[PDB]
């Protein structure tokens, strides 16, 4: 694998090699069980500590925004984030990981820290209209690589599907900014395979939200 930072802070936590977060989405297409161990491998090959971020309960909206009725998106969510995580508990035990230290972003709904990180965001989200912008990109993003491949038509992704995904964006974001916060760890890279353009403006504090000194961003590519 090779790897980009954000800055050049991100860089100097990339040194340590303390933690990495290594993110998974069932409902991306990179993410077979090969790759999934693969990736985890490299993780732990490389990092003191491996953490995984698994996709939380509002990836249901995005199936939502692409016509799944409520209920279904639940049970697909359930069903592909367990099969996800089952991957993810023998990659690291394989590799001498935990299996323990596998979380979604979900999970800390009722925790301080997330709630605070959630506060911020929804409130730039609200107020700023580049932010929201920059949000209903990263929507955009998560459901359109999705549309393109598992369906025949070629569907136009409207306002009204982007409103309705971007709780997942809004959802996910805390730990993009500040996963050390609600992991408890002193510093992390959240390792990703796509590049994070609203990552960088929020680094140049184009927003009312702030990437924390400790938390990195690094986009790993085969």
């Amino acid at each position: 694998f090779k790897t980009e930072t954000l800055t050049q802070n991100c860089n100097e936590i990339l040194k340590r090699r303390r933690h990495v977060l290594v993110g998974i989405s069932p409902f991306n297409s990179r993410f077979s069980e090969d790759y999934i161990h693969r990736l985890i491998a490299w993780a732990v090959r490389e990092f003191q500590s491996v953490s995984v971020l698994l996709a939380g309960k509002e990836a249901a909206n995005l199936l939502e925004a692409l016509g799944t009725p409520h209920g279904k998106a639940e049970r697909k969510v359930r069903k592909e984030v367990s099969r996800n995580r089952r991957f993810a508990e023998k990659a690291l035990e394989a590799h001498g990981g935990n299996p323990e230290d596998i979380h979604t972003f979900s999970d800390f709904a009722n925790q301080t820290a997330y709630r605070n990180l959630r506060m911020e965001v929804e409130a730039a989200f609200f107020d700023q209209t580049h932010f929201r912008n920059a949000c209903l990109e990263m929507s955009h993003a998560a459901i359109l690589g999705r549309a393109r491949g598992t369906r025949m038509d070629v569907v136009e992704v409207s306002a009204d599907m982007l409103e309705l995904a971007v709780e997942y964006v809004i959802a996910e974001l805390p730990f993009f900014i500040a996963a050390p916060d609600i992991l408890g760890v002193e510093e992390t890279l959240l390792a990703y395979h796509r590049p994070w353009k609203l990552g960088e403006q929020i680094s140049r504090n184009e927003f009312a939200v702030k990437m924390r000194p400790n938390q990195g961003y690094l986009m790993v590519s085969e």
